[PDB]
């Protein structure tokens, strides 16, 4: 049993992996756990998602962590979401964003493996960054404008 | 395999549960089968974990000329509306306003034995922040004299909406 470590990009487009023990054809959208047998003692491979530095994979969806300031959360925010093929899409938020809020960007996920012309979604997942400290001056004003 | 649902309070102090079960029994005629109720008594010890198994030998069904089957209870944590169990720790969700998170607040932490412990926060509280209250958890089952911790876990509640005049002001005081 041998682990086959595939990046998100390789799941998205599909690829050829030449293994030096042997050629494996990774079909687009294939999910961690997919087994790829060889007659050559039967050497069986198993598909594993390599960690990605932009997205967390969730089936055929990908999650994009958006770290925004509290100021943006409360007052208005544009997230320029990166795509799997390296463009960005501007998504404009005019309402209050809450900690952990998600927003679907439909069709911007990975191809579904059985129907690869169809894609999952890209899911923005908000992390709201609080200030490290508030000066007394600011505290006073926050007390006037925010609900108890 | 039957579920034995036990409250956090019952795990905290221990308890004696009495479970009414019904089992099948071959009648004296060897033909017909009856259904009868039996009440089994289970002592739940301080700190027992979910998954703990309690076996009542030969207290299950008998539809045959042999020794009746077994009943196995599996301890399950009954959902609690105030705390979440985390091993020997209990987690306490503390829902506070954005105002309290930024400006300071006191959390009156309820305990398993029904006190509150006031805990005062002067610094910014972040979404998801935890604060430990040592020793206010559940008894460690192997050393029931010792206890886990009570953990405060913050949920910060944002305003639904913010008027333009408030936005103008928050833009002046909150860092970019």
């Amino acid at each position: 049993t041998h682990d086959l470590r595939v990046s998100l990009e390789e799941i998205y487009s599909g690829c050829t992996k030449k293994m030096k023990i042997l050629t494996i054809e990774v079909k687009k959208g294939w999910k961690e756990g997919t087994k790829i047998t060889f007659p050559k003692a039967d050497i069986v491979f198993v598909l594993k998602d390599k960690p990605h530095n932009i997205f967390k994979r969730d089936g055929s969806d990908v999650i994009y962590p958006a770290r925004i300031s509290l100021r943006e959360a409360l007052c208005g925010c544009t997230v320029n979401v990166p795509t799997l093929d390296g463009r960005t899409i501007p998504v404009v938020f005019k309402d209050v964003i809450r900690p952990g809020m998600r927003r679907k960007v439909p069709g911007e996920g990975l191809p579904l493996p059985k129907t690869p012309e169809k894609r999952g979604d890209l899911i923005i997942e908000f992390e709201v960054i609080f200030p490290e400290r508030i000066p007394q001056t600011s505290r006073t004003v926050l007390e006037q404008v925010l609900p108890i």
